[PDB]
């Protein structure tokens, strides 16, 4: 008998914006039972600090940039020059899905919310190893539906923003899209209750743009503009995470469920508010604030309740993590990520990653224990020791010039293996994303 | 009257093989007279450290960069992933070339041997602004003609080393390909000696194969292996360019007619053994070795033999400076070139170029006065000082950390103002350029 498993992936969310996170404005009930119930991983790390780019890492177990998914996939964003614009850019066909090994070992398979892997057909999720779909094939949308004006008024790209059942059933939320999609889980679920089931939940929120419940804000009275939209999307995030956990409970499957909570990058705080604190950076840089990202994974009866896990950790693991939990025999030779599983539970001490690394471009990242070295297209690489600075303000690079000279040549080394992008933003979102990261360059504060 | 334009162009040639550059062992007796003639460039630069970037900046007076040209056109060596392949790889069509510009002051236009700015008949030569072509589309070819047999069984992309007169009139040279090529531009000047004519000389020599007429190896016994071949080659390049200069004198045009002698990148040392002395650095990498190359200008009567200019000058110049002398009103505003006549004649005392730059993905260069900044994937940033160390040996990046941060902001400044590249080179010749640059990482001596 194979354990159910839930990933539910949060959209731009804060590093501290969480309960369990140490946030005294926010509100995660059900979440912070989540990590209570569970292992708080103090060390996530998502395989990019943007939406695409991280997905295609999560989805394969794999360095996204192997396969040349290196810059991020948005329709109309991207340089005249690029390889494939539009709905051509999606998760090469060759490479095989979270959803495609769970398939095998016989999971009913669904992922409902946000998809971003893709817009034509070839790389529609019922394609890429999921039975079920409720979410759309873009990057963001509105939490509420679209009228019939906007439907037909709207880009040649504005398909991908549209609400969808399986294939080509497109119908808009009847409701605020974070219950629609809770709501939908929950129901799946309960139809599946009897074989074993896979659920990829890719929530929106907290994407732009800022649309909430008229009930959340009202809880918030305290908080103002952009910082009260997150609380209220954040609290219903929270509540539509809870029709899954509850329902799980009810159904009495939590005692052989698989359930865990992470975001698909750090918080843009200059568009949501999102707050990393305690870390530097936001979305879209490799500051620890970009990269670095809430993980709770929950297996009653396997791990043990309200416990922390300080070693690093990365959304890749959760391919073989999830395949070999579902007792799967034949994983690819290609596969970064390694189980976590025999780590969690202290069969094994030893760190599961000693040298990790990102790369978009120019900008790039080596970590080697607790030491990250840090490549810019605009200024000297920085060294930091993140056992004694965990938000990157003592540069110690000119002090440790050896130990810079080795790491680049390590991250070098690992550049080697990678495929050239398939695609590529224009060049003036480069400078977007330098002058937010100096805009975040101190430490976020709770709160 | 309106002065006819020489431009020999050589190929992979040393920085330090020309007997007017301080060869010991190598004799290129017509081209020290052409040195003796004119004005000898001390700090003459190409626009990249490879063949393609190369002319496609020589040809636009542009920074090949801006228009997505950033990375060699090789057909067959490109990413799977590379936007254009093959011969859908080549200047792009908006772009107005050096033969353009020429052809509208109503000069007869001609290009000889390697054209290497695409394959496709959209970018051959005679859409190009040339009146007359005798050369190859490709990067490099035999220095002796073809048999049959080779040419029925080569690779898809063999067609384009197939020697060419005018619009696919395919014919292969009799004779060694550096006398067919300096012989083909002496029938064309004297073809054309009544009206203003523009020869673009483009030798394959001294590229790769190493060919050479069996008179030219006698010549140099004392030198072995590729030395031996590079030295006869050389010796061939030296006579079949006194063709063109004999020519000239023969009918009277050396008193109104520009010669630029000069040369496509810096000389691939491990391939053909060329010597860039006393610079460190080859072919492909953006050391002195790669981009600074042997640069002569002649104008009988208008510029003082024997002379020298010290102050740094680019191939980009030469669309303007020779469009400005042809008496040309209608200069694109887009051009990063400047005409060098003022500068040479002492009209201008200015530097012609006070900030210069190199790029290649992560590889990338800025120059400031004598200042030069050198960005690497694999290792930190160096900074020199040409003023006083010629050969980069003595990296001042930790001793000026302003410096280095200010040019490092100005050198991403002008990244912003660049097209994403048209195409991409296969990962693993990035790590053959770096190894290079490291074999030859010491200043290159006479030997
Ligand atoms: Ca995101
Ligand atoms: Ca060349």
């Amino acid at each position: 008998s194979k354990p159910n498993i839930v990933l539910i992936f949060a959209d731009d969310a804060g590093f501290g914006d969480f309960g369990f996170q140490g946030s005294t404005q926010l509100k995660t009930p059900n979440l912070d039972k989540l990590a209570q119930s569970g292992v708080r991983f103090t060390q996530g790390y998502v395989s990019d600090s943007t939406c695409g780019p991280s997905r295609a890492g999560l989805m394969t177990g794999k360095y996204q940039q192997r396969f040349g998914y290196e810059e991020i996939n948005v329709p109309g964003f991207m340089s005249g020059n690029s390889a494939l614009k539009g709905a051509d850019m999606g998760l090469p066909l060759d490479q095989k899905t979270m959803g495609d090994y769970l398939k095998e070992q016989g999971y009913k398979t669904a992922v409902f919310g946000k998809w971003h892997l893709g817009d034509a057909d070839r790389f529609h999720p019922l394609k890429r190893g999921f039975d079920t779909f409720l979410g759309f094939r873009g990057g963001d949308r509105s939490y509420f539906n679209y009228s019939e004006q906007e439907m037909k008024n709207g880009n040649k790209h504005f398909f991908d923003k549209k609400l969808e059942r399986d294939f080509g059933n497109y119908e808009e939320p009847k409701e605020y899209l974070t219950d629609v999609l809770g709501k939908e889980a929950a129901k799946y679920i309960e139809q599946n209750k009897d074989e074993p089931f896979f659920i990829y939940l890719a929530f929106n929120a907290v994407h732009t743009p800022l649309e909430s419940d008229p009930k959340d804000l009202a809880k918030f009275p305290n908080l103002t503009g952009k910082r009260k939209e997150l609380a209220a999307m954040t609290l219903g995030l929270d509540r539509a995470s809870g029709y899954v956990l509850d329902k799980l409970k009810e159904l009495g499957l939590d005692d052989n469920t698989i359930v865990v909570f992470s975001n698909d990058n750090g918080g843009p705080s200059d568009k949501n508010a999102s707050n990393n604190a305690p870390l530097a950076g936001t979305k879209s840089n490799q500051l620890e604030g970009g990269i670095r990202v809430p993980f709770l994974i929950s297996w009653p009866k396997h791990i043990k309740p309200g416990s922390t896990y300080d070693y690093p950790v990365s959304t890749l693991d959760l391919l073989p993590t999830f395949y070999s939990a579902a007792k799967g025999k034949a994983l690819g030779s290609d596969i970064d990520g390694v189980d976590l599983l025999p780590y969690i539970q202290g069969e094994n001490t030893a760190r599961p990653h000693k040298v990790m690394y990102w790369k978009k471009e120019n900008r790039a990242v080596i970590r080697d224990n607790d030491w990250k070295l840090i490549r810019y297209p605009d200024r000297p690489a920085e060294l930091y020791d993140l056992s004694s600075d965990i938000s990157e303000q003592t540069d110690l690079a000119a002090k440790n010039p050896e130990r810079v000279k080795t790491m680049f040549k390590s991250l070098f080394e690992w550049e080697l293996t990678l495929e050239r992008p398939r695609w590529l933003l224009k060049r003036k979102y480069e400078k977007y994303d330098i002058d937010r990261m100096d805009k975040y360059r101190l430490p976020a504060t709770q709160p």
